[PDB]
This record gives C-alpha cells, structure tokens and sequence, in this order.
C-alpha cells in the first residue's frame, strides 16, 4: 500500500516505518523535525531494506498535506505526528490543542479534499480518564482526561468519529497505546528524547549511562503490591507490528476500528528498575519521591479485542523492552547524530 | 472600554453592539460575513447612537485577528463568531470543528500574542448533554453533547479554561446561552435566518408571515405537563444587557466566570405558539410531528448566579418575545437588504 506516515522520523513513527517497508509498502514520511533529526532517515530505510521518501513538513499546512496526497496516490494516512509532553500540555496549553487538534483537523481535511478516506490514529490511554474499572477496555466509556494533552487526544477522537458518521465510508482505527518502552533490536534505532525525559524507561537508561544521578520513584505508597505505580508496558517493535496489521486488514473496512494497544498485564516501577539493572549489568540508583501530580496508582489494558479481531498480541517481554532500550542507550549516548 | 465583538453582525452580537454602543463603548466588529449582512451595519450604528468600526474577515486568520487587536488597541474580546446549525453539524462536522474549535484557537493565539486578556465566549446549554438535573446550574459537571456542534462548544469551554490555567491573568466568561429569542423593539434590528430556520420562533414568525404552512411540533409524548418540549426562553436584548455587564464587572478580574444566561423558567412549544398567535392577531398553523433526533425533553436555566454575582435577570416577558419578533418579522419581511 501506499501510506503516509506523519511523524514517521519519530519514536514510534520510525519503528512503524522499518516494519512497513519490511512489509514492502510504499512509504512517505511526513515530520516537521520538531522532535526527531534527519540522521534517522538513512537508518530507518537501512533496517526497511527499502528506501522511504521525506517530506519536512507540517501537518498544520493543510495545502501542502493535500498535495502529498495526491502526490503521492497515498491510500492510508498513519497520523503519529503531534506533541505529547504532558507536564508541558499544561504550561502551553495552545500549542497542544494547535499541534494536535488543529495539526489533525488540517490533516484530516487534506484527505477529504485528496479522496483519501483511510486513517490510523494515535490515541492513549489517557483517553480512560479517571477510570477506577482495570483493566481498560474499548467498550468502556471514555472519561475526562487531566491534561490539555490528554483533552486533545479525546477530542480528536471525537472528531473522527464524527467525520466517519459523515462520510461513512471511512476506515478510522483508534489505537490507543498504553506505556511504550524499547527499541529496535538492532540498537541503532530507539526513542531519543531532548533534554529531560518525562517517561521512566528513557529516564532509567540516563541514570543507567551515567547521566544522571537517580531515578526519582513518584510515589511509594500506592494501594498496589508494592506500593509504586503500575503500567502495561510495551515494547515498540510489537507497537510497529500492530500498526501494519491494522493497516493492512482494516484497509477500506468502513467504521471506526478501536483497539487498545498494550500488553495486558501490569508491571510496577520497580520491576522495571530491576529489570533494567538486570539488563545493563549494575543496580540503577533510584530513591522515592512524592507522588506526581494527576498520576493514576495502576493500570493496564485489555488487550483481547486486538487479538480476536486483528490476531495481533505483544511478543516481546518486559526484559527485551529493558535490554533493547540498554543495547540502543549504549550504543548511541548522544542519540542521532546533529 | 475597547471592545472587538467577533460575529457582531450576526443575530445576537448585532443587538449585542447597539447596547454597547448605548454604554458608549468603542466597538469593532469582526465578521465573515457567512450569515449575516453588512446591511446591519446601519442599523446598528443608528439603534447603538455611535459609529461601530467594521472589518470583514475570519477568526481563522490569526495575523489579521493580531492586527486588528493591536491596531484597535482592544481591551476585551466578545466571541460570537461560528457555525451554529446543529443538523448541519452531523452532516459537515469539519466546517463546525474549523470554525468554532480552529476558529476560537486561533482568535485566542492572536490574544496572546496581542497582549489582550479579556474574553466572553458564546456558550450554551448542550455543555450540559444529558442532563436530568434541572434546571441546570453552572456547578454541575458538563456532560456529553450530542451533535458536532454541541460538542465543538464544549471543547471551546475546556480549551479556554486551560488556557486560563496557564495565564491566570486572563479573565474570560464562559457564557451559557439557552434560548435565544426576540428582537430589537424598534422592530428594525432582528433575528435573519438564511433558507429553512432551524429554531423554533423563527419558524413560527415565518408561518405567521405567510412564507410557511404549519408549524411542525416534534414530539407531543414527553413526560411534560402538555406533552410538547419544555425550554428556557431567553429575550435578545436581555442577552445583550448580560452581554455588556459581564463584560463591564468582569474585564480584568481573573478568573473563568461561568454563568447560564436564561430567564430560569420553563415554557412549552404549546405556550410559545400560544403567546405568538396572541402577538400576531390570528392562530398560529401547526401540527404535531415525530421527536426531532436527540431532543431533551424538558430543561431551564438556573439563573441564580448571575443574579448574585452580576446583579443581573431577565426584564422581558414570553409576550414580549413573541411580539418583538413578530414587529420586526412584519415590519421587514425580506429580512436585511441585499
Ligand atoms: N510515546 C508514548 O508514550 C505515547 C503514548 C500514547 C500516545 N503517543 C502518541 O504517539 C505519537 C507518536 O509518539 P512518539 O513517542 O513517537 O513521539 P515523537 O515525538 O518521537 O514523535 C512525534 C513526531 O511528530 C513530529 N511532529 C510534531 N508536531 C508536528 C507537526 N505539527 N507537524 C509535523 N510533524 C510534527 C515530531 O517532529 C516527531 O518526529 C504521538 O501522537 C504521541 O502523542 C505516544
Ligand atoms: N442563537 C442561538 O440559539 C444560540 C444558542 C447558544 C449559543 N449560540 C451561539 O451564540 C453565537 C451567536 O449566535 P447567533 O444566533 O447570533 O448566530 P449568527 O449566525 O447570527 O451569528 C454568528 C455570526 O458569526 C459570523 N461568522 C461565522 N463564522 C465566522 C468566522 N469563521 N469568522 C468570522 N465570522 C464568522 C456569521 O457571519 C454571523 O454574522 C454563536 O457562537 C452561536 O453558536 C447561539
Ligand atoms: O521519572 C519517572 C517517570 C515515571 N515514573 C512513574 O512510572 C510510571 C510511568 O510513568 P510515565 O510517565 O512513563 O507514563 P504514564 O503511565 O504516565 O503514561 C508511572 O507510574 C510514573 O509515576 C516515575 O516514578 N519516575
Ligand atoms: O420547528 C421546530 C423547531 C423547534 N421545535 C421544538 O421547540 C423547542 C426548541 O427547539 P430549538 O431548535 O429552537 O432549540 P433547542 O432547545 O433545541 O436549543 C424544542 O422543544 C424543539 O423540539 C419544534 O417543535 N419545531
Ligand atoms: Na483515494
Ligand atoms: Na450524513
Ligand atoms: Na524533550
Ligand atoms: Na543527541
Ligand atoms: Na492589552
Ligand atoms: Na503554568
Ligand atoms: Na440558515
Ligand atoms: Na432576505
């Protein structure tokens, strides 16, 4: 097929594009490099064994979306790209709503306009909102999200649910990922976050490569085994995977195609610390801090809709996330190359 | 004060800048033009006793919205400006998420960036979705609207109250409109609905004048007192005095003011034919029609709040409402000139 991957140069965009080529789509990578660096290009198309063609661009630019589209005789659009700092999302909120909410209005309408009618979403958990009901699944009720950047996920997924009404025959899949964690197998691919990582897996790995002193643990004293937070984290290879499966089975399937993308199970912070210090071969420093603000004590997805319905489950484990994450940190400390 | 009043050319942001202009504000009307007519502007400025400046342009358009700002030195923004057709809505979701959600963003964005921190935003009460409790008070949670439209407001709402969150300096009203009725007495100034009216006293007026046969009454099942629908009838000008005090006692006090804007009681479409046949001199035609998708069947304001804390209520009776919009109805039955 021929898919537009916005956020392609991303975190998970990059992964999704290596296993898409694997597949022998035809790949156009859309990325206005606020986030990711063209050094991953070559990489992406090396592990593709397929080259992938780049467009720097914004998906706020509705007239340039319309012509990659056409341009390209695109048949699925898969939307990664957006801004997903929450801390951030409530210090500038508009820039969440105009990245995610406009950047998807203006994508979306690109579309109408190239007769473009196929879409993969990144939604989140978030989207569950303060739901006391785990694990989380689809047919659940969404609820309201804490964060400007959790609103706009929600919102955007209430605006393609009611464009599908409207022009009912489109296929929409609203992949809501849980806690994405890991890296290509390889080690020269994985998440290369600017500054302060606000996830805990690419936090741990900066204590872990020395760049850091400890991990604060946000919390020790919630209702759970052992008193840390709990999450479904999955590895991004698997993510990847899931994202071709989708692409291709729900491809001119009219409606709109939920599905949590998660593991299914919980594992606290502290089984991923000591899966870390497992992985790199020395115990992660890390001490206890108060709880982070609008943190949730556990969660975690029911994953079985994706497997009956798109034969698709996660394959690796927790110790891979840990090890690729390492083997990826090790090999490249300072990320892509400027 | 300076006061940019989006949407001032339309229904209720017309009688809005004559009340303006009447507590000698300096007025700039911003609007597209989509809905309304600059033959308005006349009157306006005739019934208002001052001269309104008027730009034609869109809320989309940021750098103009910034100019506008600056160029006027503007002290409060009054947000009228949108797509409002609620059928429309399901059917073209897009144009309503544009309009209102885009359009309100990039309207704030030009704020930000022009140093302007008072805002009044138009709400209404679909915030509130499926609500059994009424009458509806400000400090019940929102709910879930129903249409494209509703929805889009409710996002407004949410989006503005970040954004406060992040400035809390900003003073914006988020004011909840119930059902709009009425016209200006002089019967020269009133509500111009383009092809089909889509509410209630429009269409009444238009049996009345002799363009419409009879009046479809949707639903005569519901659990109320004469089985028609039950709603919260607000006069226009009453609207617009509300309008002017928000914008006087809250501009520069921080804060998201929410307040209803309705007379706090119920009345049926049977009362409303009812007071209109009485305005009109003859019976009003109707007859009785199957529920309209997603009615409500009864609901009012509780208008408490701003009586408290604004000191403000309705002054205008149902009569009233059905005799000014008759009086502008007959008196100008081609509505605004070409
Ligand atoms: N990483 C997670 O834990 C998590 C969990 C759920 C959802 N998501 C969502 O998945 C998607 C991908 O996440 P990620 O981890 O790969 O993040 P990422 O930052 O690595 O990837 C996003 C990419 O989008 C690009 N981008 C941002 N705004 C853009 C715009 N307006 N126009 C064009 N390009 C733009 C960035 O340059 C970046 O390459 C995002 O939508 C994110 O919100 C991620
Ligand atoms: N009339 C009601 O019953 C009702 C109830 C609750 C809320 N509201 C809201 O109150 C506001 C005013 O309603 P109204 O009855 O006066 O409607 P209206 O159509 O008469 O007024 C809206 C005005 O906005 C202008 N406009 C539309 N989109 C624009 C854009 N992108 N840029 C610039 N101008 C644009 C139109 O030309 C029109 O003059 C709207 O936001 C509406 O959703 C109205
Ligand atoms: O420095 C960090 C980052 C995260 N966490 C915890 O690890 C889990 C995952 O946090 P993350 O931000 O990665 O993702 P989230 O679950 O919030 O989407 C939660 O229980 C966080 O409290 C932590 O203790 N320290
Ligand atoms: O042609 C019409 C228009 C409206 N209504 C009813 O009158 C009330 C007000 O409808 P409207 O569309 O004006 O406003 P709403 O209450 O839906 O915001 C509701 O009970 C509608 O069902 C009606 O019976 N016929
Ligand atoms: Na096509
Ligand atoms: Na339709
Ligand atoms: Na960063
Ligand atoms: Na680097
Ligand atoms: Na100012
Ligand atoms: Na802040
Ligand atoms: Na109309
Ligand atoms: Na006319």
């Amino acid at each position: 097929m021929r898919v537009l991957v916005t956020g392609g140069s991303g975190y998970i965009g990059s992964h999704t594009c290596v296993q898409l080529l694997q597949n022998g789509h035809d790949v156009i990578i859309l990325d206005n490099l606020c986030n990711s660096k063209r050094s991953v290009l070559p990489v992406i198309e090396r592990l593709g064994g397929k080259h992938p063609t780049f467009v720097e661009g914004d998906i706020r630019n509705e007239a340039l979306m319309t012509e990659i589209l056409h341009d390209h005789a695109i048949d699925t659009v898969i939307h990664f790209a957006g801004l997903k700092a929450v801390g951030e999302s409530v210090q500038k909120p508009l820039e969440y709503y105009d990245n995610n909410v406009n950047g998807t209005l203006r994508l979306i309408s690109a579309m109408r306009a190239a007769n473009v009618k196929n879409f993969i979403f990144s939604s989140a958990a978030t989207v569950y909102g303060d739901q006391p009901k785990i694990p989380y699944v689809e047919s659940f009720p969404t609820g309201t999200p804490q964060s400007p950047y959790g609103k706009s996920k929600l919102m955007v997924e209430q605006i393609l649910t009611d464009l599908q009404k409207a022009q009912p025959d489109w296929s929409i899949a609203l992949l809501r990922y849980f806690n994405p964690v890991g890296a290509h197998p390889s080690g020269d691919m994985g998440e290369d976050p600017q500054g302060i990582p606000n996830n805990l897996m690419p936090y741990i790995a900066q204590v872990a490569v020395g760049r850091r002193d400890s991990l604060a643990i946000f919390g020790n004293d919630y209702p759970t085994e052992d008193g840390t937070g709990v999450r479904d984290y999955i590895h991004v290879m698997d993510l990847a995977d899931g994202h071709v499966v989708a692409m291709e089975k729900l491809a001119n399937k009219p409606g709109v195609h939920i599905y949590n993308l998660g593991a299914g199970v919980g594992n606290s912070v502290l089984d991923v610390v000591n899966a870390f210090s497992k992985a790199c071969g020395k115990p992660v420093n890390y001490h206890f801090a108060p709880r982070r603000e609008g943190d949730l004590p556990a969660y975690w997805a029911d994953a079985s809709k994706a497997d009956r319905e798109l034969n698709w489950r996660v394959t690796r484990t927790l110790d891979e996330m840990a090890q690729d994450t390492w083997h990826w940190q090790s090999r490249h400390p300072q990320g892509y190359p400027d």
